[PDB]
RNA sequence: UUAAAGAGUCAACCCUUUGCUUAUCUUCCCUAUUUAAAU
């Protein structure tokens, strides 16, 4: 039957950094200013479901914040990301499984994966919340000595274009066998003179702050998970539900606390038994699992 | 029942700036100058209620003062106040419930809301405390390259307008869904040679100082909470007390220790079960759920 | 209530010897977000 073993995992094939928040104005974005972090006290009212009679009593916070400076109206978010090959290559276990899995692969387009993975970046969903409220964003990328600029509209469906089509023949020739790239994103924004950013939160346990933000040196900064999460938005391939979402085995949203791609014959470990099992795929099917397989994780139990 | 999930909250889509103060005169509101805070010390008497024996001791205090100077009349305060669409679409859960309360919603007019925000910034109401002094009010709002001036009074008592019109159809065209509107405010005030300013405030533990304000970079500002808090003061709907207040889950004013809207079969949360549950509510229920779902929060347990 | 009765006392060297020791891959993966006037 062809078993998958118990223990078998995958490497990260897209390397994401730490993104950098600096200020700057909309014809000087040459000299940049970073954006501290601080800290501030707020108070307020108790509005809780369940006790109407600590309505009158008040509550006192602390939290953090960050904001441009008031000399300032132009947010610039630069980071770099990086793109290896040597896709289906098992880090633990698979001396059949994965050559078999290799196989009934490999005969899919990598070129669909790698214009999306690029329209995410040069769209402009790579950068989170912080987008509303900007009327003009632009989107310069660097690779090979060679710059592209941006200003797509249109962050949900995917549509065709030339420049970035260019970058996403390059990505997917490295896709399939080859060394790897590089790429260096800059996004720029026209928030305001004093507009509100938003950078990434962590987990923290009791203490004195009941919201701190992620920084490196005192300078606010994102997790690279989250971007590369925003990356991976590429989920359009199952029966309903569009906007799609990131590319995950059960496909689901914690955050909407939906799970799709349930145990309804549509997940990633039933194809890929079936894959090495005879019978083969359709062509969305082997998109999600090479899109899947990029990714990394865990498949055994 | 369709009862509420378990983490469900909506952002905010009111966004106001720090407000930044400045010294000018009346007829030379083209060159700003900066206001300082500093240091002082005074000295008094100790009037504890409940202890007369040692009410003939001193008493010494350490404080910060913020006086506009003897060389300008005018206090101008500027700030920005963005409003964003996209309402009814909550970030924290809701597949079902947030959908049945968007299908329940929009039967009713926004005109009405978006009339009173743009009142409370018209009329001054978001200018504190120190309204009090000056003969002579301004305000200067600017948006899509469209300078309006107001010097109207009678702040309560919501009445009828012509150029709060012009904008107002815009603010119920951007609340029923589109992207953003950014507005600039600013207020001359007529307090006159070395009055007092009235800054915000700060929440402080026990130090050297007794009561400091804030400031940034030494210049007085104000909070942003400040700010907002201002504009939503149009709960006109409800049984008695006019001269409003602001939109609250069980709306209270720790202020004056009374808690308006009870439990008294006039909740939100009780509004929201009920809405959903078959039996619509009245134009004036839908106008307070509406008004308090733009403001944000979680709401769920 | 097998009731009634009764001095165990004295004295002491445990000494001597010792090699524990050789080898080693912990790997893969990840959205913490949602607000509020200083008493």
């Amino acid at each position: 039957k062809l078993k998958a073993p118990a223990v078998l995992a995958y490497s990260r094939k897209i390397n994401p950094t730490n993104a950098l928040m600096f200020a700057v104005n909309w014809s000087d974005r040459d000299n940049t200013t970073a954006v501290m972090v601080g800290t501030k006290t707020v108070a307020g009212t108790q509005s809780v479901r369940g006790n109407p009679n600590d309505a009158d009593k008040g509550n006192i916070q602390t939290v953090n914040f960050a904001n441009l400076p008031h000399n300032k109206n132009t947010l610039l978010v630069k980071y770099n990301v990086k793109f290896v090959g040597d896709v289906f290559k098992a880090e633990l276990g698979g001396g059949e499984y994965s050559n078999t899995l290799q196989t009934a692969l490999e005969n899919t387009d990598f070129g669909t994966l790698a214009y999306r993975y690029v329209y995410n970046i040069a769209a402009g969903r790579t950068l989170w919340r912080n987008r509303v409220g900007a009327e003009s964003i632009e989107t310069v990328i660097t690779v090979n000595d060679q710059t592209f600029t941006f200003s797509d509209l249109l962050v949900n469906e995917f549509d065709e274009d030339v420049d970035v089509a260019e970058i996403a023949d390059m990505v997917a020739g490295v896709l399939s066998g080859e060394g790897f790239v590089t790429l260096k994103v800059e996004h720029y924004m026209l928030l305001g003179e004093g507009s509100e950013v938003f950078p990434s939160q962590e987990f923290v346990e009791n203490s004195k702050l009941s919201k701190q933000l992620f920084d490196l040196n005192g300078q606010a900064a994102m997790h690279d998970q989250k971007i590369g999460n925003a990356i991976r938005t590429i989920d359009t391939w199952y029966e309903d539900a569009t906007t799609p979402i990131a590319v995950e085995p059960y496909g689901s949203v914690v955050r909407n606390g939906v799970a799709y791609r349930a145990g309804n014959k549509t997940d990633l470990f039933t194809l890929m038994d079936g894959a090495v099992n005879g019978k083969s795929l359709t062509e969305e099917d082997q998109m999600f699992v090479t899109a899947n397989l990029i990714r990394g994780g865990v498949f055994g139990g």
